[PDB]
């Protein structure tokens, strides 16, 4: 659709935006085109907070001049947009701006997306009220795997939908994500944004076809609240930087076996079923386990009941289930002793029930 982005906020007024990142649990690879075209996809995954916050913010304010300035917090980037040439050229060298450029391209400021045609920028902006001043805050190292993307597309599109009032839904919001994937030529998958814009647990499935509008059913968090199980999901951050269609149609059947096990309240079959979900990746493709990783693996196989890395992955974050909380203890003890890299380090994760949130000051 086309979309008309009229100033919904006051002028002394700053948009915050903020999104949880993501651990998929089953069932990934299957929402990635193009096998998700033909089979459709079975993704449980699930929404948390590292650290306590929101790790993918979005800051957007109104601006005195007449134009857009892209701003990046853990980059320490700045860039000027003043043109529709400009705003659209997506990967412009060196600019990690191209994900905010085609979010504010969508919410009607390009001249395909706007339902009202314009002749310049300025004058867009000028009918709209004031120019445009985005920040971005993505506190994540590159290829982490936890759906950083695709969340801080979603987060940069709804603060941008609230700062417009264009009255975007967050299934709407994960949609244009998937069209705003499209526009970058990403080729990624519909997971991630689901996973960290809705709260919670989620299965998430779709049918054979172009059109990949997940089907949501959230599944309870008890698994992952409750006391007795809280302190046995372990995130390790670990300073890594970065025929085949029986396997998917496998990777489905575990999406719906790891369902299965998560509505019953199975935490050991939970944990089972993680490492076969690992085993199933490593089997899908060669990069997906690089030797530091199983380096760090074989420290703590024995106190685990699985592990895997989130998403594509390729290193930086290890996602394990301990036995118990004493195997807990027992591997932060030997991560800590036998740290595979100085920067590793634990990362403290909640589950989100909040998702995506967006206010205003
Ligand atoms: C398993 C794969 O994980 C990716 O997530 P990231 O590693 O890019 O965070 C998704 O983008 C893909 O669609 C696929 O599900």
């Amino acid at each position: 659709r086309k979309s008309t982005p009229k100033l919904d906020v006051y002028s002394d007024q700053i948009v915050w935006g903020r999104s949880p990142v993501r651990i998929d649990m089953a069932g990934g690879w299957t929402d990635t085109p193009p096998y998700s075209l033909y089979s459709g996809g079975n993704v449980v995954n699930l929404a948390i907070e590292l650290n306590g916050q929101p790790p993918l913010q979005v800051y957007v304010k109104p601006c005195k001049d007449f134009h857009i300035v892209l701003r990046s917090i853990d980059m320490g980037a700045m860039e000027i947009v003043s043109t529709f040439d400009e705003l659209q050229d997506y990967k412009k060298i060196g600019s990690p701006f191209s994900i905010p450029k085609a979010a504010l391209s969508l919410a009607g400021f390009a001249p395909a997306f706007s339902a009202v045609s314009y002749a310049s920028l300025e004058e867009q902006l000028k009918d709209f009220g004031a120019g445009i001043e985005v920040t971005l805050l993505a506190a994540i190292p590159a290829g982490s795997g936890l759906g950083t993307s695709s969340i801080l597309a979603s987060t940069v599109l709804g603060a941008i939908n609230d700062f417009c009032g264009l009255a975007w839904d967050k299934n709407e919001i994960c949609q244009r994500t998937l069209v705003l994937e499209q526009l970058l030529t990403t080729g990624g998958g519909w997971q991630d944004q689901y996973g960290g814009v809705l709260q919670g647990v989620k299965l998430l499935q779709t049918e054979a076809g172009f059109a990949q509008s997940p089907l949501v059913r959230w599944l309870p968090d008890h698994l992952f609240t409750h006391p007795e199980y809280k302190d046995c999901h372990l995130l390790y951050y670990t300073g890594i930087t970065r025929l085949h269609l029986n396997l998917l149609s496998e990777m489905k059947a575990h999406a719906l076996d790891m369902n299965e096990a998560i509505q019953r309240g199975s935490f050991v079959e939970f944990g089972r079923l993680v490492g076969k979900t690992w085993e199933q990746n490593k089997a899908l493709d060669s990069g997906t386990n690089p030797p530091a990783v199983e380096a760090i693996i074989d420290l703590i196989k024995d106190y685990t009941l699985g592990y895997k890395l989130p998403g594509a992955g390729g290193g930086g974050y290890l996602y394990m289930v301990a036995k118990d909380p004493q195997a807990a203890v027992r591997i932060r003890k030997i991560l800590t002793e036998n740290a595979p890299n100085p920067r590793a380090r634990f990362v403290e994760m909640t589950l989100s029930d909040k998702g995506f949130q967006v206010s205003r000051s």
